[PDB]
C-alpha cells in the first residue's frame, strides 16, 4: 500500500480548496463531494502554489490510454494511486464541481528541455452531459499563451464516438483524443504522449499551440481549478 | 470512510517519530514496520507535544473491553478507525518497537475534574514472548508520580488465562486486566472504566495510585513512546 494518513474522524469537502482551508497542506488523494455529486470521488489536492488546487487532468509520463469514448471521458479514467500518474478526472465531476462555485483553471505545462509555462483562466465551467459538456472560458492571464479559447460559441467536448453528432465513430482520426476543439486545434492537453518534436499523420500529440507549436508534444501537464475568490487560511 | 490522505507514494517507517522526521506532521493513523515486525501494523501517530509519539495504549470512554486475554493482549486489540478510541497496540508489536531502538514511554493522564498529569519513563523496553512479556522501565520524571515501578526483578505481564504460571484462569478476578501488576497494584491502565471514584470487590479500575489512589478510576489514559535521542526535525 502507499503511505496513506487515516485522520480517524469524518468530514465532508467539496473541493481541495475546503481541505486546504480546514488546515490539511499535503498535497496527495484525498475524497471531495460536489453538492450536486452523488458520491465522493478521489483526486489529486496539489496544495503547493498558493494552496488548494484540485487536479482534474494530468499528463506526465505517457503511461495511460487517452484514445477513449465518451463514456469513460464522462466516467473519468487512469491513475489515482501513484503522485505522479495519469488521470481524466471525468467530465460529469467537471460539471458538478464548476456549477457549485466560480472557478479558476490553471495549467501548468513542462517541456523536455527543463522549461515551464503556465495559463490561467477565471470562470472555467464545464455545461452538463445533455449539452456535450460544453466548455466556457474566461479572461486569461499567464506566459503560456491563449491556446484554449475558441475565439483562437461554447465548444462542446467531443470523442471518437461522439463527434459532430456522429455516433458510431466512422469517421474519427487514430489515436483521437477527447477534448474541446477549437478551428484551429490549437489545444489538445489529452493528446498521444509523444517525445516532444515528433510527426505523424496529423498533429494529434499533447499540443500547445501558443507556447511550441503544433508538431510539439509537451512533457508534463497539470490542470487544476480554485475558486476565483479563494483566500489561504494562514 | 474517515477522511485519509493518499500521498500515493510508499516507504517503510519504523515509527512515528520516522514519520514526523519525513515531514509529516498530522496527528492519525499511520502504518508503521518495525525492523523485526512480520507485517506492518495500524497506530495512532501523536504528532502534538514534540512530535514523532507512537501511542500503545489509550483510553478515553469506556468503550472497549479489557478483560481480554493472553492472545488478544499479544496481537493487540480495540479501535484503530476513530481518533479518540481505545486500543491496546499488542505485546508482539511493543517487543518489536522496543527492541529496535531505546524508547522513552510517556502517559498523558487524565481525570473527571479537568485536571490533567503525566509520567516518563527513559529506556521502556518489552522481553519476548517466551519471557513474558516482561517490562524494563528505567528513570521517572513527570506530574503523576511512579506508579508503574516494581519498587513501588522485570515484572512479567499476566493476563486472566496466564497468571503465576496458571494456564486455565481458575483464580482470575472479575474483569482483570493484561498489565504488569507490581505488588501494591499501584498502576493497571488496563483496568475498568468506572467514572472517577469507585466501588467494587476489588480495585480493578484505570488505576495510578500516585495521582489518585486505588479508588478513583481515570478519564483519559495515553501511552506513548519516542526514542530517548528522538531530534524533531525543524
Amino acid at each position: 500500500m502507499n503511505t496513506v494518513i487515516d485522520l480517524g474522524s469524518k468530514r465532508q469537502y467539496a473541493d481541495c480548496s475546503e481541505i486546504f482551508n480546514d488546515g490539511y497542506k499535503l498535497s496527495g488523494f484525498y475524497k471531495i463531494k460536489p453538492l450536486q455529486s452523488p458520491a465522493e470521488f478521489s483526486v489529486y489536492c496539489d496544495m503547493s502554489d498558493g494552496g488548494g488546487w484540485t487536479v482534474i487532468q494530468r499528463r506526465s509520463d505517457g503511461s495511460e490510454n487517452f484514445n477513449r469514448g465518451w463514456k469513460d471521458y464522462e466516467n473519468g479514467f487512469g491513475n489515482f494511486v501513484q503522485k505522479h500518474g495519469e488521470y481524466w478526472l471525468g467530465n460529469k465531476n467537471l460539471h458538478f464541481l464548476t456549477t457549485q462555485e466560480d472557478y479558476t483553471l490553471k495549467i501548468d505545462l513542462a517541456d523536455f528541455e527543463k522549461n515551464s509555462r503556465y495559463a490561467q483562466y477565471k470562470n472555467f465551467k464545464v455545461g452538463d452531459e445533455k449539452n456535450f459538456y460544453e466548455l466556457n472560458i474566461g479572461e486569461y492571464s499567464g506566459t503560456a499563451g491563449d491556446s484554449l479559447a475558441g475565439n483562437f460559441q461554447r465548444m462542446k467536448f467531443s470523442t471518437w464516438d461522439r463527434d459532430h453528432d456522429n455516433y458510431e465513430g466512422n469517421c474519427a482520426e487514430e489515436d483521437q483524443s477527447g477534448w474541446w476543439f477549437n478551428r484551429c486545434h490549437s489545444a489538445n492537453l489529452n493528446g498521444v504522449y509523444y517525445s516532444g518534436p515528433y510527426t505523424a499523420k496529423t498533429d494529434n500529440g499533447i499540443v500547445w499551440y501558443t507556447w511550441h507549436g503544433w508538431w510539439y508534444s509537451l512533457k508534463s501537464v497539470v490542470m487544476k481549478i480554485r475558486p476565483n475568490d479563494f483566500i489561504p487560511n494562514v
